[PDB]
């Protein structure tokens, strides 16, 4: 079946992991180094074994790709991933007086009752970046975040440098060269930053007219990170090789830190005893061609019957 | 046996090998996406089935590691891998006058008698960056190369960063991190050079007090390239394993483009009808442990008894 490498990927991390120590500690079971194949050619994919909203996958991803780095879009599509980071810096210094969030994730994570407070101090700041312009404008922006990396890299003498942009053209201009990468690791940043990118580095390549992309994630979580992850990159993948007019090829998922947290354990062990499906397909517009224009509507997925979703504590 | 991840990859890229164009355009067989895994602590990870020369990746290691970028550590160490790209730059603009090297490698590659010019003259250089610091200074320093990614990152404002030396402070501060990358691809400098770094990334991870590397590097030489390849990371692996008092667990190769070129392929099946031999071991200095302050005679290499070389054409 498609998303077999992933199942394949728990059941290792299970069987040979290793148990960790970790920055989150609740405690991991980690594998190191580790590669998974996903052919898109026989189908998209996302999980049929849990209901994965696709609908995360494509807002975050056309943000990434409008080069945007405003919360706002995001919100102002339904969707919610990222506010933790703006809100953790909107907690900031000034502006900000009343309730009180002295880091706050961890402890709605060891409950109070006042869950409610964070949350309705949370509807307040969502409102805020999409009501007001000023304040969206600069406790919105996350700074470097993925669209900045890939579409607006800082240079030492003053400019940016859209990398993905010129990659395209590269795939354009020459199909079959070794140089073809779009890297987020920046060094100077990554001691100062908040998350320092899971997603390090990919490599997109041709070959017999076909685009296959390769993908470095430093750190992976196997049961909620990695099956969005896997999706994204692979969209990404169907996306490009749409903009090139060429067919698609496989997704390779290379892996450094493989790790699965001890309290999902439960649950990772039940989707393994379901039984996958057959994939879901991609639709794409096929009037519009420049990706970096797309909107929404544009990526469609077509018959994607999942099996029910396994919530489960991290956040 | 220790290197048949090797002798497999390239088995594979005769067997599933698509046929491509390339930028040295010979032909290449190219497989992409791939990883191979070394146990580091069942032996040292050079070729048993064909001569390779140890010595060349301990002074182009260590010069990596003293954040060198001159060639001349390199000469003086009888060591001339790096040579071409500061002779293409000495053929540069001013000062060169007589003979004519208007684009040479390749030139005798498809060779005339001419070659003692190149070499005569190539030689005339060599001991003008060994002589003449002026020379050197201008001429032989290399500028972006590996020794100055690692250990001396060019930042937008002004500094510079060791990257290599503040992971080695990870590692020691904290073993557990997930970010533990050196990264040698730096987006604005990757469309002048010469050539963009084919060792773009690399993770070390601790587990269980032992410490494991892995690889990301975009374009292989399966032939030529890879073998010498092997050995620098997984030489860097048991070097730092020294430092941070660790004990070694395995080199991981992830690979983007892996290509055999085509003239190789004659070669390359010789050796796949040899049979490999015991590994042989590593046994470094056991009182100096600052391995940025290692020379050439700290590493060493325990019982290696190859098969002859197999040399064949590619420089
Ligand atoms: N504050 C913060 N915490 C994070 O978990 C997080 C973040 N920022 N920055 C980006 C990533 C994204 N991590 C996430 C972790 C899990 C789910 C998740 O479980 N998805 C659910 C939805 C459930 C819900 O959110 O309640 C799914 O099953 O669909 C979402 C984002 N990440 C790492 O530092
Ligand atoms: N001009 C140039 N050409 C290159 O081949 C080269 C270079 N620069 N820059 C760095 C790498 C290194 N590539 C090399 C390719 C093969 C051998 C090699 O075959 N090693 C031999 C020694 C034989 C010899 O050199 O005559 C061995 O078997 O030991 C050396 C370096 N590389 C890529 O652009
Ligand atoms: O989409 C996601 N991608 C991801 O990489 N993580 C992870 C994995 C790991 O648990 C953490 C990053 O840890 P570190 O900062 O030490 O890499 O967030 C979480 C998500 F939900
Ligand atoms: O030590 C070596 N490492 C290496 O990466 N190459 C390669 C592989 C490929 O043939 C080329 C780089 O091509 P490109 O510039 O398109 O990546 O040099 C050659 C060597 F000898």
């Amino acid at each position: 079946m498609l998303e077999q490498p992933y199942l394949d990927l728990a059941k290792k991390v299970l069987d040979e992991g290793h148990f960790k120590p970790d920055r989150t500690h609740t405690g991991t079971y980690s594998i190191f180094g580790h590669q998974m194949r996903f052919d898109l050619s026989k189908g998209f994919p996302l999980l049929t074994t849990k209901k994965v909203p696709f609908g995360l996958i494509k807002s975050e991803l056309l943000w990434f790709l409008h080069g945007d780095t405003n919360i706002r879009f995001l919100l102002q599509h339904r969707n919610h991933i990222w506010d933790e980071w703006a809100f953790e810096k909107w907690v900031k210094s000034d502006e900000y007086h009343g309730p009180d969030m002295t880091d706050f994730g961890h402890r709605s994570q060891k409950d109070p009752e006042f869950a409610a407070v964070y949350h309705e101090e949370m509807a307040k700041f969502d409102d805020r970046v999409l009501h007001d312009d000023a304040f969206a404008a600069k406790y919105g922006d996350l700074g470097l975040v993925y669209g900045s990396q890939w579409r607006a890299w800082h240079t030492s003498k003053g400019d940016t440098i859209d990398q993905l942009g010129d990659v395209i053209e590269q795939i354009k201009t020459h199909p079959y060269s070794r140089r073809l990468i779009v890297s987020a690791w920046n060094p100077e940043d990554v001691p100062t930053m908040a998350l320092p990118p899971c997603h390090t580095l990919y490599q997109f390549y041709v070959n017999d007219g076909k685009l296959s992309l390769q993908l470095y994630q430093r750190s992976a979580d196997i049961f909620l990170g990695v099956p969005f992850n896997i999706a994204s990159y692979a969209l990404l993948t169907h996306l490009v090789a749409h903009e090139c007019g060429l067919e698609v090829g496989e997704f390779i998922h290379t892996f450094g830190d493989a790790h699965l947290y001890v309290n999902h354990l439960d649950q990772i062990k039940e989707q393994l005893s379901r039984t996958p499906r057959p994939a879901p397909t991609l639709q794409l517009n096929p009037d519009k061609h420049d990706i970096f224009d797309f909107d929404m509507k544009d990526i469609k997925l077509l018959n994607y019957d999942p099996y029910p979703a396994i919530k489960a504590p991290v956040a």
